[PDB]
């Protein structure tokens, strides 16, 4: 099994930028897609962006063009690059990890992470 360490949150001004991180630990042969979700307070948890081994990526609408998801192999950890941060992107962000051998679902789930933009 794997375990998912998530880093980097906080609180940052409207328009400015974070850098999330997800660091992958144990058996990563197992890892196939991950990826980077949400929770607003009060809403539910929502897929912000995902990325394949071979860097194949996606991105809900709210965030396309502002957020990018990307990896570093040698260090087993995907990053969430957070530009031009508004408000609403205030969550409790959470990295996730599919398992090759039940593919289509999380297999592994971070702790989260808060990240909090002031107006």
């Amino acid at each position: 099994q794997v375990q998912l360490q998530e880093s980097g949150g906080g609180l940052v001004q409207a328009g400015g930028s974070l850098r999330l991180s997800c660091q992958a630990s144990g058996n990563i042969f197992r890892i196939n897609d991950m990826g980077w979700y949400r929770q607003a307070p009060g809403t539910q948890r929502e897929l912000v962006a995902a990325i394949t081994s071979g860097g194949s990526t996606k991105y809900a609408d709210s965030v396309k063009g502002r957020f990018t998801i990307s990896k570093d192999n040698a260090k087993n950890t995907v990053y969430l690059q957070m530009n031009s941060l508004k408000p609403e992107d205030t969550a409790v962000y959470y990295c996730a990890a599919e398992d090759r051998h039940r593919i289509g679902t999380v297999g592994y789930w971070g702790q989260g992470t808060q990240v909090t933009v002031s107006s």
